[PDB]
């Protein structure tokens, strides 16, 4: 059976001699999105509708987690403004959970400040972040606390790895964790090094493009990892896009359209380099559409 017939455990089945950089990995933009109920408010700030545990049951392995600090000991998670009813606390059990239940999967949590703290908050989100999660008894070895710049997958599995979108950080291990942090450009496709200047990060994160040039910049940097074998380079590559204006000009209505495409595009090329895919409505199917996260999913080469 192709790598995408069984999602809960596709890492499982590649050579964990891989470093992550290396593997085509399905994520979902603003992960914890999945509560919203709000029509009105649904169009531009949900995302998701497959809860955590869900969506890594059909195959998504990076996590897109934008938080508030609530309290100087607490991160709630937040899509801008709108807060999705749940502390982070919530997303580190469960995948928790997850990784105990599927131990040869790893997690790459991407953790980034959308929002200002409640004025009672005396400390930095950073700060909050590193005492009060990462280094909080409660979440020993949940997450990987290596010295590796480029981890492997052998390394990593059963744990999650930090992508760190904070700004500067006291914390040693994963993505960007450095006192200089990723330098990340707004609305746009850009490359920077990170980690001490040992990777090479490479981003199109052009969120409010209209649709059709937000194809055409996912397919550009799809088409530059394709003829890159260099495990020193990353890619991530959002496939998101934020709302258009009126009701039903929602990001799910542009998700229906970009994921399909850029679905078909994987498939015609076979087991080529996609970098990190980070999607809308992960695991969501349209009857007639090839579906992307399986499609990112059936990319890796199984040797
Ligand atoms: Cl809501």
């Amino acid at each position: 059976d192709s790598l995408s017939k069984s999602p809960e455990n596709w890492m499982s089945k590649l050579d964990d001699g891989k470093h992550l950089t290396e593997i085509n990995i399905p994520g979902s933009h603003d992960s914890g999105s999945f509560t919203l109920k709000d029509p009105v408010k649904s169009v531009w700030a949900k995302t998701q509708d497959k809860d955590y545990l869900t969506q890594m049951k059909s195959g998504v392995r990076f996590f897109d987690i934008r938080g508030r600090a609530s309290a100087d000991n607490m991160i709630s998670v937040h899509h801008g403004m709108v807060y999705l009813h749940h502390e982070l606390g919530k997303f580190l059990d469960d995948a928790k959970y997850y990784l105990s239940a599927y131990p040869n999967e790893t997690i790459v949590m991407s953790m980034k400040k959308d929002y200002d703290s409640d004025s009672k908050v005396t400390k930095t989100f950073e700060e909050i972040f590193r005492e009060y999660y990462y280094n909080n008894p409660q979440y020993q070895n949940l997450f990987y606390t290596g010295s590796n710049a480029n981890p492997t997958l052998k390394e990593t599995k059963g744990k999650i790895v930090l992508f760190n979108r904070m700004g500067g950080t006291y914390i040693k291990s994963g993505y960007g964790a450095d006192t200089s942090g990723i330098q990340w450009a707004d609305n746009a496709t850009f490359e920077t090094k990170i980690n001490n200047g040992s990777l090479n990060l490479k981003v199109q994160d052009e969120y409010k493009d209209y649709y059709d040039k937000k194809v055409e910049a996912v397919k550009n940097l799809l088409a530059k990892a394709k003829t890159d074998s260099n495990k020193d380079n990353v890619y991530v590559n959002f496939l998101s896009v934020a709302s258009g204006g009126s009701a039903f000009n929602s990001t799910y209505y542009y998700a229906s359209y970009i994921n399909p495409e850029i679905a078909k595009t994987i498939k015609a090329n076979g087991k080529a380099r996609t970098g990190w895919l980070i999607v809308d409505y992960a695991g969501y199917t349209w009857p007639g559409y090839d579906d992307i996260v399986s499609e990112i999913i059936d990319s890796n080469k199984l040797e």
